[PDB]
């Protein structure tokens, strides 16, 4: 009956011994239970969860550094530290025999590609992707699940990740890990401590499955903004990698290669109707965008493009041409104008650098 | 029915009477009954947990010292505590149970020495971390009345180990939930009490279970967040950090070999010498624990492996001059303000 379905689910997987023992016990208990009862469907849902988890299924990982570097460099400009870390991860997974897992943390100012690089890394490694956002959450149940005794019990987001991704090689992104709750309603950072332990992660048990799951071959990537908020044992468990900002040159390269093309794709405009030269981009960056991230530059580019597109749909023009002389018309008054207050230093003044 | 389960045990009187009453109540009932299912599951659990059987724990001081020294390095007060445990278990002709607590900075080996202590004493090992746990159900269980009820973590541990006197390592005993939902600290205060271990009385089984032979170990990062009646029940043992020399011994004996195995390299492909390791520990890994030194070791071997695979080289050599482009900028500077002091300035050292 249903027991045959569960056995046929389990056949392809390579289950460990304790899991197979628990499954045998549960099938033996289900065999002698009347369908009209609620114990029956409690046990049936437990067997559902126990068999829907991929016990040995691993993704077919890409181990070609050429292809990995190509896919890694066709979606984000800089980030040499991150790209090198991923390439070394690949080289190690190849020099050893099998897949492996790590616990990384990307930290840096807002606007750099801390969140957007994870999906690219997943596509590069040909691993499965899953984004779990812990910003402000206080429910430890979202990490460890609830016991079976309760009515609407569920295993927790990590086990649901494994079930929904059908492999034990996912790239789990934990977004805004320094903004987690830590309140009267719960302190999920401690469960996160038990989850992201480089040595005990091999046997992590949530409270729904009383059996431990091997999360050692899972690529965990936490993204934080500041570090002093993360507690000391977490900071110890993770490998902090700094993703700094960008200088004007890198911002210009980003604008030319990704930001402006994507903004054009969104607004519908092409290079004929509205053209942004490299020189007006350099001027825009110099005069308006002096942050580490690129979100402000993205907003300024889309501002220029909306202003252009509004003249097209009405009768103001058929093509808009942006020059370093009429940039104030689009993005407004410049923000950064002059750097020196003294062109010739009098006897008593001296120019020093300051961070 | 299944009294052979008790034949392979030595059960006490009260649980025997409970099993007999429940077997009668099972006999006078019929199948297809909710009460039949409840009582059958109850007898299943009751006769599942072991009742008088112990593991034949090792009691050889030299063998235990060898197996304890093989795994870690220089946790001397912990190893002495375990050896004294064995000496007492020898002078008294029976098994023994204690309640220890290891507290110290992160990465010093508190959670890692427990499995080695279990290997030494030939006891069974259970971890059961409690970080962030909120509900008492995980310690004590639910009554038989509820559908889907089952005993707590301790009774499931007993059933799984199939023996009393296992070793239970309750992690993060200072990070237990004390918020709105539940307060399992009182359950732990009843469980880790040496005068009430002999009758534990979880909620599912109405019988009391003797837990006096279980060797409990609880790891904590700070004792401040442990309530005083609970600190007063544990033997607080401080696991302090390691100095540069102990860190070097750890790196040579454990860290670098394990990283070699995890990265697929050997000594001939990438050579980490004692002097470059000393320099790494001095300029980068200036902490109390070991995880950061392990991270640096993995970093060096990993960049080595990438250089080899990409075809750049076939054998990497990490020298105290070539270390910079492997681990980055040194977190601490070896050069001092004055290698030769002029008049007026004198070198003093502080704390
Ligand atoms: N080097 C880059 N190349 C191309 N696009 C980039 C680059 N850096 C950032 N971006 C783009 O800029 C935006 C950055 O957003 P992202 O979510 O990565 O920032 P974040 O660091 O996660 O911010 P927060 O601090 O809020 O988490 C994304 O749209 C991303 O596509
Ligand atoms: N003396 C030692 N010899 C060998 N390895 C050690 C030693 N001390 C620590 N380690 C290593 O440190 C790693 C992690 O240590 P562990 O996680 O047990 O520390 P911890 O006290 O649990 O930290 P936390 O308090 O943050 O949980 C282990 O893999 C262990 O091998
Ligand atoms: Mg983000
Ligand atoms: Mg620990």
């Amino acid at each position: 009956a249903i027991e045959e379905k569960f056995r046929e689910r389990l056949k392809e997987l390579v289950v460990p011994k304790h899991v197979m023992d628990v499954v045998d016990e549960e099938l033996s208990k289900l065999g002698l239970l009347d369908n009209h009862s609620s114990e029956f469907n409690v046990t049936r849902n437990y067997l559902d969860w126990l068999t829907s988890i991929p016990w040995g299924k691993y993704s077919n990982e890409n181990l070609d550094l050429a292809r990995a570097q190509a896919v890694l460099e066709e979606d984000h400009y800089g980030m040499e530290d991150v790209k090198k870390r991923i390439l070394e991860f690949i080289a190690v997974s190849q020099l050893r025999g099998s897949t492996q897992g790590k616990i990384l943390c990307f930290y840096g100012p807002p606007g750099v590609g801390k969140t957007s690089i994870a999906r690219s890394i997943a596509r590069a490694l040909n691993r499965e992707y899953f984004r779990f956002s812990v910003g402000g959450m206080t429910d430890v149940a979202e990490i460890k699940g609830h016991r079976r005794t309760y009515v609407g019990a569920m295993p927790g987001k990590i086990i649901q990740c494994l079930k929904k991704t059908k492999t034990e090689n996912p790239l789990i992104l934990i977004d805004e890990v320094d903004k987690i709750g830590r309140g009267y309603q719960g302190d999920p950072s401690s469960a996160l401590l038990e989850l992201l332990d480089p040595e005990q992660n091999a046997n992590f048990l949530d409270h729904y499955l009383d059996v431990p799951v091997d999360l050692s071959k899972v690529l965990f990537i936490c993204t934080a903004n500041v570090t002093d908020t993360i507690p000391e044992p977490l900071r110890d468990r993770m490998e902090m990698i700094n993703v700094s900002g960008y200088v004007a040159q890198e911002k210009l390269a980003i604008a030319e290669r990704y930001l402006v093309p994507q903004a054009r794709a969104l607004c519908g405009l092409d290079e004929s109707k509205a053209k942004l030269s490299s020189d007006v981009l350099t001027l825009l960056i110099k005069q308006y965008c002096r942050e580490s991230g690129v979100r402000n530059l993205q907003k300024q580019v889309e501002k220029v493009l909306r202003k252009s597109a509004y003249k097209i749909v009405s009768g103001e023009a058929e093509s808009v041409e942006v020059t370093p002389e009429n940039l104030q018309d689009f993005v407004g008054k410049p923000v950064f104008t002059v750097e020196r207050m003294y062109d010739v230093t009098p006897p008593g003044v001296v120019m020093g650098l300051a961070w």
